[PDB]
């Protein structure tokens, strides 16, 4: 069951539950950066269900999910702020709504 987790650094990455506990889950991450993990509940999401100026989540760098503006949209590009930088429809998505586990 996939997942998104956050980091240290306040990010998210992706991952999936493959154990549960009292008061831990275990993920494993979709990347090699990072290894297996019990986690607390608390720092733990699911993924979500399938414009200028809107609060966004952005993918970068191990790459995961940083909370940004689009400052700006012209063309294919967008320039976004966290750091500023220009990228693709692709990198981007509204927040996740999803709240953490309980």
């Amino acid at each position: 069951l996939t997942v998104e987790v956050r980091g240290s650094n306040g990010a998210f990455y992706k991952g999936f539950i493959k154990d549960v506990h009292e008061d831990s889950l275990t993920v494993v991450f979709e990347n090699n950066w990072q290894p297996e993990r019990q986690v607390p509940f608390n720092e733990v999401r699911l993924p979500p269900p399938p414009s200028e100026g809107d609060e966004v989540e952005v993918y970068s760098r191990p790459c995961g999910w940083w909370l940004a503006k689009v400052r700006m949209m012209k063309g294919e590009f967008y320039v976004i702020e966290y750091y500023n930088e220009i990228v693709t429809f692709e990198r981007l998505r509204p927040v996740n709504q999803n709240k953490t586990v309980k």
